[PDB]
C-alpha cells in the first residue's frame, strides 16, 4: 500500500528513492504501482513532441511542453536536443567531422569524464555493416572511436543474463540470473519477466556497477527503464541529470532499447521490417550526441554502445517435442524455446531418473535438433553449472530451433520468426561493442571479446576498484588511450623439486613389464644432457607454469618433453612438447604396447602402479607425452614413463589417441610447428576451479590415483605462420580444449564410425580460453615470453570459436 496523494512536484526522476508509503517519482514507480498521483503529467510530459521548429525559437518557456526552445532552456538543462541545430545554426553531431578526442575537454566542476551505458536490445553483430547506411549516428561512433568485430555474450544468450553479467562482470552461475525464467529451491520461488517477482533483491548476486560506483563515492544515475517511458524521454532524462551541480551530477549513466530485439522476435533478424527500428536506434543516438554537443559534453563523455546478444531465424515449424521421445511427458517440468532445463513436476515422486530421460533423448532421431547433457557435462566454456537455478538436465539447442514439452505447448501459448538464448559462440547470437569518447582510443579495431570483460573497463573508466569478477583485468587494456590497469603476474606459490636419479629398478613394485633391456659412450653423455633439460629450451617456450597454490611437485625433463609431475595427485599437472613442422608420426612398436617403466627419479611411494589399472575394469589409462611423436625409437621409451600415465576410460582413449597420433601432427603441418600442454583437470564439484584433493570422487579401483574429470590442452604456434612455433619473434596464435573424461562417447552420436568422422567435431565443441585452464588447475601460463603482460592477457582470453 502506497499512498499516491503526495506530489511529484520537483522531484521528477529523482535520483534516490524515498521510501514506502512515501509516493515515488523515480522511475521504478510504474512497476511497483507506487507513483504520486501526477507522476504522468508532471513527468512525462509530450505535448509538442520532441523537437524544436524555427517558430519555437525564443519562444516564452511554456512548462507543459516536453522540452524547450526558449532562451533560458540551456541553463535550464532541458532544451530539446536539436535546439541549437534548429535556432542557433549549429550542426548535428553526425556532420561533424571526426576529430581525435585526446583529452577531456570538460565544463569547470566536471571531476573525471562520465560515462554513458547505450545498451541495444538483441543488436546483432552483423548488423553494424548490413544496415551501415541507415545508421549514420551508429557508424560514426564505430569508425571515430574503438570497435570490436562483435562482442561474444554469456550463454544463455538472453537479455536478464547478459546485462546482469555487463553489470557485474560475472558469469550467470555467480550472480544468479541463469535465464528468463528460474525456479529457487531453497527460497522455494519462481522468477519471471513479466511479475514483481524479479524485483526482489535475493535474485541478483554480485555486485552490479552501480553499487560499485556507489560504496565508492561516485553516483550512478538508473539502469532499469520502465516501457511506458518514451526513448526520447529517457534521453532528456539523462541529459537533465547530466546539468545537475557538481554534488549531486551521476558520474554514470544507462540508457536502454527494448529495439531491434522487440521487431528482431515477430520479423526475423533481416526481415524487412527491421530496417526502420535500426533508423530508430540510430535517432536516438544522435539525439543523446546533440544534446551532449549542446552542453558542451560530446568531447568529455565516455560512450559505451553495447548489445545484450543477436537474434536468429526460427520458426514454430522447427520445434522439438519432448512428447516424441519420453512416455513419462507430465512427470516432468521443461524450461523450454532456445535451450532446455528438465526438472521433476514432483519431488515427492522418489521414482524420477535422471538417467533414463537422458537416455530417451540421446541419438534417438537421426536429425535431432537438441543434445541433453547433465549440466556438469556441458563444455566448461559455457561455465554454466555452479547454480542451484540450473536443472541438472540440460538441453543445448541447435540454432535456429526450439524445445518443448508437448504440441499443445506451441499453438496453446503462427507468430515468430526470430528468437535468441543460443550457444554463446553461434555466430547470429555475436553482438556489438564500441566506445568512443577521451579514454578510449582513435579509429581503431580491437579483436572480439566478451561482454564479461567490460566491467573491469567501466571500473577503469571511472576510477572504481572493481568487485572480485571473471574478467581478466588487464586483456583490454589495448581498448583505452589512458586509464590502463598495470596487472602484474601471479607470484608462484610451490617451487618445483628438480630430482635426478635416486632409485633402483627394484625397489619398485607397480605390477608394470616393459620389454626394454638393449644396452655408446657419444649416446650415453646425451641421454644424461637430455634428462638434465638440455633440450627444454625447444619444448619449453614460454616458461615453465607457475604453480598458484601450495603442493609437492617435481620437473622432471626428456628428450621430446618435459613435465611438472604432482607427488599429490601422482601424475602430471602439465606436460609441454613442441612439435615442428617436419616431425614424423611412428607407431607404438609391437613389443612396446603394454610397456610400462618405473621413473628412477620418483619414489614407488608417489608413483602409479599398473596393478590398479589391471584390476580396474572400467578404467584404462594413456600418456600425455604421445609416444607416436617420439624423436627416436631411443628417446620414445620415456615416453612410456609411469611419470606419463594418466588415467582413462577406454571410450576416452579413442578421443585422446586420434587428437595424439592425427591432429597433433596435422596442427603442426598447417601452424609452422606447435607447442602443446597437456594435462588433467579435476573439477569434482563443477564450480570451475581446481579441485583440492579432498573433492575428488573418484580413483583407480584400489589406489590412490584420482581420476580426472577432463583433460586439456592449450596449443600455441606463432601468428606469423611463416616463422616456426619455436622460432618466433612476436605475437603468438593459441587454441586450446577442455575435453570431458567420459566412460561413454554418447554425446558423439556418429561415435561408432572412425574417429576421422567425429573426434575433432567434440573437440570444438569442447574449445576453451587458456584462462578457462588457469581457473581449472591452480596453473599460470605465459610465464617467460617476449610480450606484453596486456597482450599475453588478451591471448589467455581468446576463444577458438570454429565459426564461419
Ligand atoms: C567468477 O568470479 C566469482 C567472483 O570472484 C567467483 O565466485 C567467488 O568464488 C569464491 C570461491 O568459491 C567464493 O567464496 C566463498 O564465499 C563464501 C562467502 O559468500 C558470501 O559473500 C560474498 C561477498 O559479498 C557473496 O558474493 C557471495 O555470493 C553468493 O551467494 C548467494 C548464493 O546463494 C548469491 O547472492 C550470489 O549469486 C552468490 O552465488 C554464487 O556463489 C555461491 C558461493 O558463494 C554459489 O554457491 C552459487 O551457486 C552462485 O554461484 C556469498 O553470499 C564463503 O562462505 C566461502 O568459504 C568457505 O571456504 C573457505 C576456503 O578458504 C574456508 O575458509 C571455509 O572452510 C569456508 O568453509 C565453510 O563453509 C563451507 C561452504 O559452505 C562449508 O562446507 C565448510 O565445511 C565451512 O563451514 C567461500 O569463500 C565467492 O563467494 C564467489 N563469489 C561470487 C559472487 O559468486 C567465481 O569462482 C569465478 N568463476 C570462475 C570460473 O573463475
Ligand atoms: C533490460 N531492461 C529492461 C527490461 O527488460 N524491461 C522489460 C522486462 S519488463 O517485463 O519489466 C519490460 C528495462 N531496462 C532495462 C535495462 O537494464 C539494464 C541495462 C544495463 Cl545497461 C545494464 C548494465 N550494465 C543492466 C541492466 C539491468 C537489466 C541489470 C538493470
Ligand atoms: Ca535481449
Ligand atoms: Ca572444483
Ligand atoms: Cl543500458
Ligand atoms: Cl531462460
Ligand atoms: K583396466
Ligand atoms: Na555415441
Ligand atoms: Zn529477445
Amino acid at each position: 500500500w502506497t499512498a499516491t496523494s503526495g506530489s511529484c512536484k520537483g522531484r521528477c526522476f529523482e535520483l534516490q528513492e524515498v521510501g514506502p508509503p512515501d509516493c515515488r517519482c523515480d522511475n521504478l514507480c510504474k512497476s511497483y504501482s507506487s507513483c504520486c498521483h501526477d507522476f504522468d503529467e508532471l513527468c512525462l510530459k509530450t505535448a509538442r513532441g520532441w523537437e524544436c521548429t524555427k517558430d519555437r525559437c525564443g519562444e516564452v518557456r511554456n512548462e507543459e511542453n516536453a522540452c524547450h526552445c526558449s532562451e533560458d532552456c540551456l541553463s535550464r538543462g532541458d532544451c530539446c536536443t536539436n535546439y541549437q541545430v534548429v535556432c542557433k545554426g549549429e550542426s548535428h553531431w553526425v556532420d561533424d567531422d571526426c576529430e581525435e578526442i585526446k583529452v577531456p575537454e570538460c565544463p569547470a566542476g566536471f571531476v573525471r569524464p562520465p560515462l554513458i551505458i547505450f545498451s541495444v536490445d538483441g543488436f546483432r553483430a552483423s548488423y553494424m555493416k548490413k544496415g551501415s547506411k541507415v545508421m549514420p549516428n551508429i557508424e560514426k561512433l564505430r569508425s571515430c572511436g574503438t570497435h570490436a568485430p562483435y562482442m561474444r555474450p554469456v550463454y544463455p544468450t538472453k537479455t536478464f543474463p547478459n546485462l546482469y553479467t555487463l553489470a557485474t562482470g560475472l558469469y550467470p552461475e555467480s550472480h544468479g540470473i541463469v535465464g528468463n525464467s528460474m525456479y529457487d529451491p531453497v527460497f522455494d520461488a519462481s522468477f519471471h519477466l513479466r511479475g514483481r517477482e524479479k524485483f526482489n533483491h535475493r535474485w541478483w548476486g554480485g555486485q552490479p556497477l552501480w553499487i560499485t560506483a556507489t560504496k565508492q563515492g561516485v553516483r550512478a544515475g538508473t539502469f532499469f527503464w520502465s516501457v511506458s517511458i518514451p526513448h526520447e524521454r529517457r534521453i532528456l532524462t539523462i541529459l537533465q541529470w547530466l546539468s545537475l551541480p557538481d554534488n549531486e551530477r551521476p558520474s554514470v549513466y544507462a540508457f536502454y532499447s527494448e529495439q531491434p530485439d522487440f521487431s528482431g522476435h515477430k520479423y526475423g533478424p533481416f526481415g524487412p521490417e527491421m530496417t526502420n527500428p535500426l533508423r530508430e536506434i540510430d535517432k536516438t543516438v544522435g539525439q543523446l550526441m546533440d544534446g551532449l554537443k549542446q552542453l558542451r559534453l560530446h568531447r568529455c563523455v565516455n560512450v559505451i554502445f553495447v548489445g545484450d546478444h543477436g537474434m536468429e531465424d526460427v520458426t514454430c515449424d522447427r520445434t522439438e517435442f519432448l512428447s516424441n521421445y519420453l512416455t513419462n511427458v507430465d512427470d516432468i517440468t521443461l524450461v523450454p524455446g532456445t535451450l532446455g532445463r528438465i526438472r521433476a513436476k514432483s519431488i515427492n515422486n522418489s521414482k524420477y531418473d535422471p538417467k533414463t530421460i537422458i537416455a530417451a533423448l540421446t541419438c534417438k532421431k537421426p536429425d535431432q535438433h537438441f543434445k541433453p547433457y547433465m549440466k556438469q557435462h556441458l563444455p566448461k566454456r559455457l561455465h554454466y553449472a555452479n547454480n542451484r537455478r540450473i536443472e541438472d538436465i540440460h538441453l543445448l539447442v541447435d540454432r535456429r530451433w526450439h524445445v518443448a514439452r508437448k504440441p499443445l505447448d506451441v499453438y496453446k501459448k503462427c507468430f515468430f520468426q526470430g528468437d535468441h538464448g543460443f550457444d554463446n559462440k553461434v555466430n547470429s547470437m555475436q553482438t556489438v561493442f564500441v566506445g568512443y569518447g577521451p579514454t578510449f582510443k582513435y579509429r581503431t579495431k580491437v579483436p572480439p571479446f566478451e561482454n564479461i570483460e567490460l566491467y573491469n573497463v567501466m571500473c577503469d573508466l571511472l576510477g572504481l576498484k572493481p568487485a572480485p569478477n571473471n574478467g581478466t583485468h588487464g586483456s583490454l587494456n589495448h581498448l583505452l588511450r589512458t586509464n590502463t590497469f598495470r596487472p602484474t603476474m601471479p607470484d608462484e606459490v610451490s617451487r618445483p623439486n628438480y630430482p635426478g636419479i635416486m632409485y633402483l629398478q627394484s625397489e619398485f613394485d607397480l605390477g608394470c613389464t616393459c620389454d626394454d633391456k638393449v644396452e655408446n659412450k657419444l649416446e650415453e653423455l646425451n641421454k644424461r644432457l637430455h634428462t638434465k633439460g638440455s633440450t627444454k629450451e625447444r619444448h619449453l617456450l614460454y616458461g615453465r607454469p607457475a604453480v598458484l597454490y601450495r603442493t609437492s611437485y617435481d620437473i622432471l625433463y626428456h628428450t621430446d618433453f618435459e613435465s611438472g609431475y604432482s607427488e599429490i595427485f601422482l601424475m602430471p599437472l602439465w606436460t609441454s612438447y613442441t612439435i615442428s613442422k617436419q616431425a614424423e608420426v611412428s607407431s607404438i612398436p609391437e613389443h612396446l604396447t603394454n610397456c610400462v617403466r618405473p621413473d628412477v627419479r620418483v619414489s614407488p611411494g608417489f608413483s602409479q602402479n599398473c596393478l590398479a589399472y589391471k584390476n580396474d575394469k572400467q578404467m584404462s589409462y594413456g600418456f600425455l607425452f604421445p609416444p607416436y611423436l617420439s624423436s627416436s625409437p631411443e628417446a620414445k621409451y620415456d615416453a612410456f614413463l609411469v611419470t606419463n600415465m594418466v588415467p582413462m576410460y577406454p571410450a576416452f582413449k579413442r578421443v585422446w589417441a586420434y587428437f595424439q597420433r592425427v591432429l597433433v601432427k596435422k596442427y603442426a603441418s598447417e601452424r609452422n610447428g606447435v607447442n602443446v600442454i597437456s594435462g588433467p583437470i579435476f573439477d569434482y564439484n563443477y564450480d570451475g576451479l581446481r579441485d583440492t584433493e579432498d573433492e575428488i570422487k573418484q580413483y583407480v579401483e584400489g589406489s590412490s590415483i584420482p581420476v580426472p574429470t577432463h583433460y586439456y590442452s592449450i596449443i600455441t604456434s606463432c601468428l606469423d605462420f611463416t616463422q616456426p612455433a619455436d622460432k618466433c619473434d612476436g605475437p603468438l596464435s593459441v587454441s586450446s580444449f577442455i575435453l570431458p573424461h567420459r566412460p561413454d562417447n554418447d554425446e558423439s552420436c556418429n561415435s561408432s564410425e572412425d574417429e576421422s568422422k567425429w573426434v575433432e567435431e567434440l573437440m570444438k565443441m569442447h574449445t576453451a580460453r587458456v584462462r578457462d585452464i588457469e581457473h581449472l588447475t591452480g596453473l599460470d601460463f605465459y610465464r617467460k615470453t617476449s610480450r606484453s603482460y596486456s597482450e599475453i592477457l588478451t591471448l589467455k582470453t581468446y576463444l577458438h570459436t570454429y565459426e564461419s
